């Protein structure tokens, strides 16, 4: 519908704010009994670190992809910003209230101060641990319990988050370097922002996939938004001869009757209380957003055409398509200007491409005539960069911009053709319509001007570089309209509203950001994606979400194909600082995660060979090798993706020392019996029958006679014998002392939204305005 | 070809016998002169290939394409012979059949 | 514009030529019956109208014969051929006796 990518456009709150409050947690430290060699609980109990949720699977493969939804996560989740004195709580003990860093610090305090533990230096610690502010620079100081890899994020955070200063300068810097600028308006602001202002930084970097080359079905939906928005702009025209007034004078001029005649086409043009307002927001539009429209003419309406001429002489014909370029020319051509000018003896045969205004130039001698030949044709836009940043604008070449010899000009070729002719009457209905542009040719000089300014002043708040293509969709003019504008106009002066002009601002602005925004977030995921090897995470994926994002685009309703070059062009890309900062961050230590944790394994050794077990204090001594050094391997996640050739199913047949890698099942049991009738060398068999595996369910043996109702064999005297122990590292334990870091951030901020508001508006009257030249645009009575 | 596994399960014992196939080959040239019978055999030989030519999977929503594809086809556009390009429909069966 | 559809695709229509490349080359593996390129009789009409289709419309999908599927296809072949072999002997051992 006609205003339904409207509302999907002026509705998008891309300014999205990411407030935080807990910490960012993944290790909470914990109990568990203590196991002194030789196996017995030896009381007081030990503190260590285990994973808050060993949620992690079964599948080297199902891994890697895990990890990759954490990156997501980190981003969404990423701190826009923080602030400490939010998420304060207070110390139980200390010199004082102390007041610390989220929650978590407290309850572990208050929990170790208790349960006796190594005694003084802890509560001491504990104690003199508090808060203290450096006002004078705004500086904080806080504590905080975390674990190191905690302390590793937030750290981070207080480095990177994003709010800078703002003082009245700036928010006048955020007006455009060319309005600010612009004499004809005035600006006037409220209010005096503190020290403690910070403003957020719409970043807005370019356009990084030239859709411009392969995707002229985005760019289509894009340049169609971007055109609404316009025509949502482009002020509304001012007081204009009475429709019926001129088109009554109009009849006159031309001597009507009862007997049949010509001038009689050139009125289905009266409504312009509607169609000049339509063409003139159309014809703006279509050059900002950059829109390619179409003709819709009438061989019988010459007016119209004359008109066409005005039309021309401006909108450099390359803005137009083809076929209507061509049709338009050969129309007047061959109808208007060889046919009453006594030259016409060929009637002008042309048979598709090559250029038709063009070659008339060539041919036919007269200067005035000549001139405009050659200013049309040959008439461009100027490829402009800078504008107080890469703006890219294309422009209309300065002599059309209100330096309007074009017009006076284009009239007084006009006003020399009429002398000439061949078929008697026909020159009276053609010249009769041609004075009616050159008496309105003092008010004609002023729909340039109008344009001229409007175009060249809307123009600067697009930081979206438009291009010079080819639409597809092809907007619709009628000569109609045209027509109408032309002759009906005079006197007003009409001007973009201050309000107006932001709103368009904004919106552009939005828009970017977030196409550079999700751009990047795009990036991250995909390159991350890759030092990954998720041959299996098809990506049809990531693209779907990115181009949802910037709603107007019926996603469902686009080729899977599109897409896919979509990535091809995203890869490509740098992350921003930011995010790629932060995945050498997970990666750097993945490991570390992983073999703590439980559930978790890493890999099995099966030695058919007795042999001790390592002697740790958090587990009695078990089955654990945290080298695997010797022995051969065999990946688990190429394994069940290359199909098995036996080579395994042969080893275990055979009975030769090998080893397993991977995510893997850990399975505890107790009763040492278990052990000594080598249960685990079972376990295996399966396999065997299953050319796949994850029915493989290894086994540990927590062994402490102490809770191992069988201690019955520590007694004797031993030494654990096993056959297979496990790959996994062991649980750190949990120095509090160093465990704790210390944290720096700010004090009582002051975040703010949107800006601009901040400025009253005022325009001078009308009357008086002023184009890139000093001149009153509109003086002519 | 690596993608396709291969086991044994069941053993022989040396009581295992079998008769030879036989595949001697041609030993008769159709190929010079029976035109009508190769004809016969080609047609024959090529059911059985459809027979077997496994189906496709997951194709692009017939409607969407063909959508995107007038935005980029421009079709009406003066050409006098429309609607000659979209008989192309029935895809999600015509590239079934074009592969066969 | 048209073109580009295919270009564009083009990252995919790869995929196609691996496609038919395996199949093909895997299939044939089990033929007996030896296949001198001949000009048949009969022809087989295929429209660009599927084949178009098959081209742009084709996403990341992958497909091939069933382990059941080829032998069964190995196992018929065999057979014929045996047939077509033993009447050979079958019938040149008649005839020839026919003579004497």
């Amino acid at each position: 519908p006609k205003e339904s990518i409207l509302k999907k456009l002026e509705d998008i709150k891309p300014e999205q704010v990411k407030k935080q409050t807990k910490l960012f947690r993944i290790f909470e430290p914990r109990q568990l009994p203590v196991y002194r060699a030789n196996g017995e609980k030896e009381l007081r109990n030990r503190w260590y670190w285990k994973l808050k949720r060993d949620t992690l699977p079964d599948g080297d493969y199902d891994v890697r992809e895990y990890f990759l939804n954490l990156y997501d996560q980190v981003l969404t989740e990423m701190p826009d910003y923080l602030l400490l004195k939010d998420m304060a709580v207070e110390n139980k003990n200390s010199r004082d209230a102390g007041k610390v860093v989220d929650s978590e610090t407290a309850a572990i305090c208050d929990a170790i101060f208790q349960d006796e533990e190594t005694e003084g230096v802890v509560r001491r610690f504990i104690a003199e641990m508090r808060q203290r502010v450096q006002a004078d620079r705004n500086v904080v100081n806080y504590p905080s319990i975390l674990h190191p890899i905690d302390h590793a994020f937030n750290e981070y955070f207080l480095q990177h988050q994003l709010v800078e200063p703002l003082n009245n300068d700036i928010i006048f810097n955020y007006i455009p370097e060319r309005i600010r600028n612009d004499v004809n308006y005035i600006l006037n602001m409220d209010r005096n922002l503190p020290s403690t202002a910070r403003y957020i930084r719409p970043n807005l970097l370019q356009d990084r996939l030239n859709l411009h080359d392969n995707f002229e079905s985005l760019w289509d939906t894009i340049t169609t938004s971007n055109y609404i928005l316009a025509r949502s702009v482009v002020p509304d025209l001012k007081e204009l001869v009475s429709t019926e007034a001129q088109i009554q004078k109009m009849s006159q001029d031309l001597q009507l009757e009862a007997l049949t005649i010509q001038s009689e086409t050139q009125f289905l043009t009266g409504i312009n209380s509607q169609a000049a307002n339509d063409c003139f927001k159309t014809l703006i539009a279509a050059m900002l957003s950059q829109r390619t429209m179409s003709l819709d003419f009438v061989t019988t309406n010459y007016m119209s055409l004359i008109s066409g001429m005005w039309l021309l002489t401006v909108v450099p014909n390359d803005m137009f398509i083809r076929e209507s370029l061509v049709a338009c020319q050969l129309a007047i051509i061959n109808t208007i200007i060889y046919p009453a000018f006594g030259m016409q003896r060929m009637h002008y045969r042309n048979g598709d491409p090559q250029t038709p205004f063009q070659i008339a130039e060539q041919q036919i001698q007269n200067f005035q005539v000549a001139n405009w030949l050659h200013f049309v044709n040959n008439n461009q836009f100027r490829q402009v960069v800078i504008d107080g940043v890469l703006n890219q604008v294309l422009n209309d070449n300065i002599r059309n911009g209100h330096v309007v010899n074009q017009l006076m000009e284009a009239l007084m070729q006009l006003s020399r053709q009429q002398f000439p002719t061949m078929p008697v009457d026909y020159k009276r209905s053609i010249q009769r319509g041609i004075l009616l542009l050159s008496n309105r040719l003092g008010q004609l000089v002023d729909l340039t001007r109008l344009l001229a300014y409007n175009y060249e002043t809307l123009m600067a708040c697009i930081t979206m570089n438009m291009q010079h293509v080819q639409t597809l969709t092809t907007e619709k003019l009628q000569l109609t309209s045209v027509t109408s504008l032309c002759m009906l106009i005079g006197n007003a002066t009409v001007i973009p509203s201050p309000q107006t002009l932001f709103h368009y601002y904004n919106v552009n602005v939005n828009f970017h950001s977030n196409y550079n925004e999700r751009i990047n977030d795009a990036v991250a995921i995909i390159t991350a994606a890759n030092r990954l090897n998720l041959y299996q995470k098809k990506m049809k994926s990531i693209v779907e979400d990115f181009l949802k994002r910037l709603q107007i685009f019926d996603i469902s309703r686009v080729p899977d194909d599109q897409m896919y070059r979509l990535r091809d062009r995203l890869r490509l890309l740098p992350v921003e600082i930011r995010r790629l900062d932060i995945f050498n961050l997970i990666l750097m230590n993945m490991e570390q995660i992983e073999r703590a944790s439980d559930k978790i394994a890493q890999g099995v050794i099966i030695a058919y060979r007795d042999m001790q077990l390592e002697r740790d204090e958090m587990y009695g001594y078990v089955n654990i090798a945290r080298n695997l050094d010797g022995f051969q391997q065999i990946n688990l996640e190429e394994l069940m993706r290359t199909g098995d050739y036996a080579q395994i199913t042969n080893m275990l047949l055979n009975n030769q020392p090998v080893a397993l890698v991977g995510a893997l099942p850990f399975i505890t049991d107790s009763s040492v019996i278990s052990l000594v009738a080598k249960l685990d060398a079972t376990v295996f068999a399966q396999i065997v029958k299953l050319r796949k595996v994850d029915t493989l369910k290894p086994i540990l043996y927590k062994i402490n006679s102490d809770s191992n109702d069988f201690y019955l064999v520590a007694n004797y005297d031993w030494v654990p014998t096993s056959t297979t122990k496990v790959y996994k590292q062991i649980p750190q334990q949990f120095d509090f002392r160093a465990s704790m870091h210390m944290l720096t951030s700010n004090l009582t901020f002051t975040v703010y939204s949107d800006l601009l508001a901040f400025v009253s508006a005022d325009t001078v009257e009308p009357i008086n305005a002023v184009a890139f030249d000093n001149m009153r645009i509109m003086n002519e009575l």
